[PDB]
């Protein structure tokens, strides 16, 4: 399998500009009719190439004309000899029952769907699969009525009809032109949830969620967030829905959270279906995130899409910055950037120190599949909001007018979308688009220095990026680095210089330089890359004093979580080199008293208390090492929670009192009182053990809601509780026939800390809830204990390593975008010391030996042998 490169990008040599399909669909063989029209832009002897994938083809006509001059190679038809425009016929057969990869036109459950993107179309027909051909399309669809009452493609319905042998057919029209990756064909029985919502200049858009038979009472939430989603782009992006019909469609297997087809999402459940004594308040800010999301997506990717699939981010990180911004304003944004920010320094730093590092902007992919990643998503929506940053609001709007006007109806690049914002600003992005360019971390130092003679203060900031496995030169980015000062009474000291304010986000441009404050009336305690102003590693020698001054005093909340966690990176570096040579636990008596004014603090509000109050995770923890000993991570974790429960349990269990709330809401505030009240009860489950199996063991039985019953479950397992074994076959008995809500226990038992956690896995591959068929059941056991039990993962007999080369050699045949997304834990191996790397080569070189290994294990595991 051949790699293809950015730099290689060239105009396609044919247009197709219509394309009218007919699908007589059957689960076991689908006959597929395709009429193209089609344009010649290149030279008169170029040959039309037509990506195809596993298609039986059954005839080429051009112009009605049955076509000779044409051949078959490997993924494709190249049709030769054809005039400037023509009118391209193909029928081909394929099987949606044989598609276990769940790419192109498949079977979930007894409906069949389709997923097109990246490169899934020409598993359906040959064609120009590739973004930068938009066609308008029309679908008509011929299937069992009795099977397939509902028949659905993007757009509206223009034509339908029924035929003899029970059969039925629908035609279905998109005015949009769009690229192939944005089709969607949906076939099935299913309830449907309808609604409506009016455009704000009275547009009327019906709201169709289509679940399956007997969800409609899980449908309710989701249809709200479209709601909420589509007035909020309304209210502030300026944009309305462009079509007449929104459709969603909630399936049970599919391989990553939602589908932004045009007209007509596709969703894993997982991001619909929600009832309060089956999803927790986490799932239902999920699905509104992910409703978002795809909603988003309608502009920023659909009416603008991408020119190649390396522009991936464009609508990628633009829309993830949306769908956060949606957020953050209905909800709480100091806990969306705090866990934007967790999510940043844990997961995407480990990427970007990984052997499959790349920029947001990719130069080089093997497998497309593979770069729908936390860099492209997640730092790219850090580099959107940088632009924002440095833009502000007014102007960075202004930025996607211009981008819109310009760029509306056809596919663009990065480079356009930044292009963009820096005409409509007059912002100089120059240095800026570096970001786009440039893989791994950059490392922020600051040292300071205060003059007292000259009431002057100064920062010396100096940027580094180490050379990553994809590129051996670096260079110095535009880091925007917002700043604040505090005085000694806690108040913002105004910056400014030679008599001028000076804007407090510097702009950080080179190796090394200085800026200096004038009128700098006290030692200033700074709080430095605010609200994570830039997605870097910031290295300032901080007292805990300071930090404990930010906790208190700091003016956004951000800023007071991120100094606690300056405060804990510290005591958790220095217990696990503790763990390492044997010795417990060991915590200066400041840094308790810090989390108990927390917990006594009547001002702050709970959201940011409770997020104090979350220990950063195994994985965020991870990073603080330049070698990761997962072990003494995971026992550091608990011993730290161990200590805080003992040294704060009269607190914590008022705390955990006051908080209580009878009745159950998803509402802000009252989700917020009840993430406190559960993390309070996460550090008192490991306390006194009586007295946590009682708190625990009763929450359980008397929550009224799935938020509270699952934090006194996964207390009981962490805990390792006496009441966890009947805790966990309670739930079992109760839920098994529902794979969503099996999910969260699946990944209780994989995340488990008991001894025989691998053991108890193994044999779950067995439980009737479980099928590796499933994507979400894989993802919730399987997945769950090789990323998220790296403790047990990296058990020193290697265990954990064969174990999932076991499972990927099942799913390397069966899934492999599946499979590559839980081969993730092994190609980490450089992260671990000597004696693990070697089994994890070894794991990693069993894999490549498998016969028939998918390109897309193919890619990271050559690039993890490096
Ligand atoms: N754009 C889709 C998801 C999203 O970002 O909205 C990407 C996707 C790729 C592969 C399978 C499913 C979905
Ligand atoms: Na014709
Ligand atoms: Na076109
Ligand atoms: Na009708
Ligand atoms: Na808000
Ligand atoms: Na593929
Ligand atoms: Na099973
Ligand atoms: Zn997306």
């Amino acid at each position: 399998p051949q790699a293809k490169y950015r730099h290689d990008y060239r105009a396609p040599d044919y247009q197709i500009t219509d394309i009218d399909l007919t699908f007589d669909l059957d689960a076991q063989k689908t006959v597929v009719t395709a009429v193209s029209q089609a344009v010649r832009h290149g030279a008169s002897d170029a040959p039309l190439r037509l990506n195809g994938e596993d298609l039986k083809l059954v005839s080429v006509h051009i112009n009605d004309e049955p076509w000779t001059a044409w051949k078959e190679e490997e993924g494709a038809l190249v049709i030769s000899n054809l005039p400037e425009r023509f009118t391209l016929k193909i029928i081909n057969e394929i099987s949606p029952a044989a598609n276990t990869a769940l790419e192109g036109l498949y079977q979930s459950g007894d409906a069949l769907c389709t997923q097109c993107e990246a490169e899934g179309f020409r598993h359906i027909t040959y064609y120009l699969d590739r973004p930068d051909v938009l066609a308008r399309f029309t679908t008509k669809i011929i299937a069992d009525k009795i099977k397939y009452p509902f028949l659905l493609s993007n757009g509206n319905r223009v034509a339908q009809g029924e035929l003899e042998n029970g059969r039925h057919w629908v035609q279905w029209q998109d005015p949009f032109p769009k690229p192939c990756y944005l089709f969607a064909l949906v076939a099935g029985d299913f309830d449907v949830l309808r609604d409506t919502f009016t455009t704000r200049s009275g547009r009327e858009v019906a709201l169709e969620l289509y679940v399956d038979r007997g969800n409609l009472d899980r449908a309710p939430w989701a249809m709200t967030s479209l709601k909420n989603s589509m007035k909020w782009d309304e209210e502030r992006f300026g944009l309305e829905y462009d079509l007449d019909i929104y459709m969603i469609v909630a399936v049970d297997f599919f391989n990553m959270g939602a589908m932004e087809n045009k007209g007509l999402n596709i969703f894993n459940s997982k991001y619909v279906l929600a009832r309060t004594d089956t999803a927790t308040d986490k799932d239902y800010l999920d699905i509104e995130r992910v409703i978002g999301h795809e909603y988003f997506h309608n502009w920023t990717g659909n009416r603008v899409t991408c020119r190649d699939w390396f522009q991936l981010s464009l609508k990628e990180g633009l829309t993830v910055f949306r769908d956060q911004e949606f957020s953050s304003d209905l909800g709480s944004r100091a806990v969306n950037r705090i866990n934007n920010v967790r999510t940043m320094r844990g997961l995407q730093f480990a990427e970007d120190a990984s052997p499959m590092a790349h920029p947001i902007r990719p130069d080089m992919v093997i497998e497309m599949n593979n770069f729908y990643t936390l860099t492209v998503y997640e730092k790219g929506a850090e580099v959107i909001r940088m632009i924002h940053t440095l833009l502000g609001e007014e102007n960075f709007q202004k930025g996607m007018q211009l981008y819109f006007e310009r760029h509306d109806g056809s596919a663009a690049t990065c480079d356009d979308f930044v292009q963009a914002m820096e005409d409509a600003s007059n912002v100089d992005l120059s240095h800026f688009r570096r970001w786009y360019s440039q893989s791994g971390t950059p490392i922020v130092t600051v040292k300071d220095d205060y003059n007292p003679e000259t009431e002057q203060y100064t920062l010396t900031i100096s940027q580094r990026t180490p050379a990553t496995p994809d590129q051996a030169e670096k260079q110095p980015l535009h880091i925007p680095f917002a700043i604040e000062l505090y005085d000694n009474e806690g108040k913002v000291i105004p910056l400014q210089k030679g008599g001028h304010p000076v804007n407090s986000v510097l702009n950080v441009t080179q190796a090394e330089q200085t800026f200096v404050f004038d009128n700098v009336y006290f030692q200033p305690v700074p709080a430095l890359l605010c609200e994570f102003s830039a997605p870097v590693k910031l290295e300032y020698k901080w007292s805990d004093q300071q930090l404990t001054f930010l906790m208190r005093h700091a003016r956004n909340d951000f800023s007071r979580w991120d100094a606690a966690q300056s405060l804990l990176a510290t005591y958790i570096k220095l217990n696990v080199a503790r763990h390492q040579q044997g010795q417990p636990l060991s915590l200066p008596v400041h840094v308790a008293d810090a989390f108990r004014a927390v917990l006594l603090d009547e001002k702050i509000d709970p959201a940011l208390a409770a997020e104090i109050l979350t220990l950063p995770s195994v994985n965020e923890m991870a990073e603080l090492f330049d070698i990761i000993d997962p072990i003494a991570i995971a026992e550091v974790r608990e011993a730290l929670t161990r200590t805080l429960a003992t040294e704060l349990a009269d607190e914590l269990l008022a705390i955990y009192n006051a908080n209580y709330q009878s009745e159950y809401r998803v509402e802000h505030e009252d989700i917020a009182k009840r993430t406190l009240r559960n993390a309070c009860l996460r550090f008192l489950a490991f306390g006194e053990t009586h007295l946590a199996d009682v708190l625990v063991s009763k929450q359980f039985h008397e929550a009224n809601n799935m938020t509270d019953a699952l934090a006194a479950l996964s207390a009981a397992v962490a805990a390792q509780l006496p009441c966890r074994d009947a805790l966990m076959q309670e739930y079992d008995d109760k839920w098994h026939q529902n794979g969503l809500v099996m999910d969260k226990w699946f990944i209780l038992q994989a995340t488990s800390p008991a001894a025989n956690v691998l053991e108890t896995v193994r044999g779950l591959l067995q439980h009737r809830s479980f099928t590796m068929s499933n994507p979400n059941r894989i993802r919730s056991l399987i997945g769950a204990f090789a990323g998220s039990n790296p403790a047990a993962f990296h058990a020193e007999d290697g265990s954990g390593y064969l174990f999932l080369v076991e499972m990927l050699t099942d799913l390397n045949s069966r899934n492999p975008q599946v499979a590559s997304r839980l081969i993730e834990p092994l190609i980490r191996l450089k992260r671990y010391d000597a004696k693990r790397q070697e089994k994890m080569r070894a794991a990693l070189e069993q894999l490549k030996g498998l016969e028939n290994l998918s390109g897309d294990l193919y890619e990271k595991i050559t690039k993890a042998l490096a």
